[PDB]
């Protein structure tokens, strides 16, 4: 399938134990996509002072369309030193590894894979 319905657990930034997916733009996109497939991926909602508490490069999910079965359609954009790799709509938040943190909420998404 080109798109896959996912329920992403929404983590508070100060609970996140692994604060990024790697060390290159290509690696963080790669790892982000792998964790999404394996259901080991969390979402940190972006607010003032969140991003400097996580590790670059960042992986964002961004709205790719205006929502089948309540799932917002999204695609991955990485950012390193203020340069984005990818072009999409509004940030739903930054992706992080999930290692059993307790979520505050779930974000229903349709991921372009």
């Amino acid at each position: 399938k080109t798109h896959v319905q996912l329920s992403l657990p929404v983590l508070q930034v100060r609970d996140v134990l692994v604060r990024g997916f790697g060390d290159s733009v290509e690696e963080v996109l790669s790892e982000a996509r792998q964790h999404l497939k394996d259901g080991t991926c969390g979402l940190v909602e972006v607010e003032k002072g969140v991003l400097p508490q996580l590790e670059q490069p960042y992986v964002f999910i961004k709205r790719s369309d205006a929502a089948p079965h309540g799932h917002v359609m999204v695609e991955l954009v990485a950012e390193l030193e203020g340069i984005q790799y990818g072009r999409s709509g509004e940030t739903l938040g930054v992706l992080v590894p999930h290692v059993g943190e307790i979520p505050v909420a779930y974000r229903k998404v349709l991921l372009r894979k």
